[PDB]
């Protein structure tokens, strides 16, 4: 069965005025800003941006990749698809 979201989960994260985007749940580093309550830190593949998102905006990857894992023209997108398929636990420093 399903559990709660945890650092390392792979997902597609929806944000207003964007397509479902390759993304991961991040850990919080020591000293680093916590997310609001009930939100998680979301690291977007390709663009390398962060955001703070509740589950209603989080589609787990395996289930969803057939729907949302397709090329898109937006900046970062197709890099992002590469990352989540090929090295999704990497350090993108």
């Amino acid at each position: 069965m399903p559990h709660a979201f945890k650092p390392g989960d792979l997902v597609f994260a929806k944000m207003k005025g964007y397509p479902h985007w390759p993304a991961r749940i991040d850990d919080i580093a020591d000293g680093a800003v916590k997310p609001p309550p009930n939100k998680y830190p979301i690291f977007f593949f390709g663009t390398h941006e962060t955001a703070f998102l509740g589950p209603k905006d989080l589609f787990p990857y395996d289930k969803s990749k057939d729907k949302y894992g397709k090329p898109n023209k937006r900046k970062g997108f197709n890099e992002g698809l590469w990352e989540i398929q090929n090295n999704p636990h990497a350090s993108y420093s």
